């Protein structure tokens, strides 16, 4: 069957990833967290349009994207919204909404690094333990399928912060990120970093839902309507069209 | 519940649209089909083990008409350059995306159009804007240009669109970018695309709502993406440029 989400409480899993989901520690005299970003704005549009009660739950620190999907499949959340890549392995265990965004990956490196693209990584110009890969992500899947043939011979990373510190501290030479956030970091957060080469792994982001979900149609119709009316485009411009770096 | 498509017969609706689904007449007449869509069917059939009963939609069937026919049970799935839209999703489901999409404005070379704003500002008499009925282009026009008014020059087939542009009966039309690039680079060398692309969207395989086999088809589509087969197919069918 199918039904409307009007009146329904949804526990919505979100995962820290600037500027999709931005976590601010604030004291207001008690310490609390404030969430903002593209994802929280999207949640507000959907809530206002669909009438569900949003119960937004931030995934614990160092939760992987795979861990978030597994947690939903196990019943810890009703839906999960973020920069979450739709993959065949995930689709085996959860469903996804219509796409909220196209996606691809790029190679991130320190400026001045003598790398010109993916060919250098595939030909072994960089030792493999100096390629940083965020575990439990689509980038790990790609690496294992296309670069290393199954072997996790990369340098593992648990958060964007560890990627930052490792690259800057010269522990790794490159890493992989989704293009939207990769552009964002190199343009606003770490000006010493840059993107190199062509993008790869063309893909999409989707809202994660349970398989065979009662509310699949209601969510999909609404997401498509936001796509059609330019709301998703506006949110992308709002949160991603910025460059603080000189 | 859910299940696998192995050994199951699927009636697969396809719709003429070069070079997704290419229709040739051969002779005692018979029809041959080739294209991106037919190759995709073969890859999915080989991976999934279903039995494919491929059925071409009657001439001048619109895209809305194909979707409606599937909702009415004439087909089990429909595969083509079929735009995923909110209105269609009310009555059918869609597989994971097989491709990104957008639209562009199609015109004769030499026509002085900057882009969509000219159309929105009334630079072009509305009966000289050709719109293929029962397509996402009509939906866009009604929503963004004419305020719900069907005041365009209605087109029933891709051929009527070309004929009308070439004969000077209309000044512009809308087409999906993949097929638009194909026709302007290979078939009608005196036509061209102009302006920014608009109506960013996706193509998806049409399935019944709440379909038993939804996961099986989706996992398999995503697998074809991941392993580069969809890219290979796009390269095969769309990278040609015969026009000088
Ligand atoms: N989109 C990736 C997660 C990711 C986000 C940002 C940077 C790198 C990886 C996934 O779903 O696995
Ligand atoms: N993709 C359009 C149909 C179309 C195909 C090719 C060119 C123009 C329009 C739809 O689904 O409505
Ligand atoms: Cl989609
Ligand atoms: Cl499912
Ligand atoms: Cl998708
Ligand atoms: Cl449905």
């Amino acid at each position: 069957g199918s039904a409307r989400l009007k009146g329904i409480t949804l526990r919505i899993g979100v995962i820290e990833s600037v500027p999709f989901t931005i976590v601010a520690n604030v004291i207001d005299g008690r310490n609390t967290t404030k969430l903002t970003g593209y994802v929280l704005d999207l949640i507000e549009y959907l809530r206002d349009k669909m009438g569900f009660v949003a119960d937004v739950q931030l995934a614990p620190p160092n939760t992987s994207y795979t861990g978030l999907v597994l947690a939903l499949a196990n019943g810890d959340y009703d839906i999960a919204i973020g920069d979450i890549t739709v993959t065949s392995a995930r689709r085996e265990i959860v469903a996804f909404s219509n796409s909220i965004s196209d996606n691809s990956m790029r190679i991130l490196m320190r400026k001045g690094t003598l790398i010109d693209g993916m060919d250098d990584l595939k030909n072994g110009k960089i030792p493999y333990n100096r390629i940083g890969i965020r575990i439990g992500t689509a980038g790990e899947d790609y690496y294992l399928r296309e670069i290393s043939g199954g072997s996790r011979n990369f340098y593992p990373l648990k958060s964007r912060q560890e990627m930052y510190d490792s690259l800057l501290a010269g522990i790794i030479d490159v890493s992989f990120m989704d293009i939207g956030t990769a552009e964002y970091v190199t343009n606003n957060i770490y000006c010493n970093l840059t993107l190199v080469g062509e993008d790869f792994d063309k893909s999409t982001f989707g809202i994660v839902t349970p398989k065979e979900w009662l509310y699949a149609k209601d969510l999909d119709v609404n997401i498509l309507s936001l796509r059609e009316t330019g709301i998703l485009d506006n949110l992308k411009k709002k949160w991603f069209q910025t460059k603080a770096c000189p």
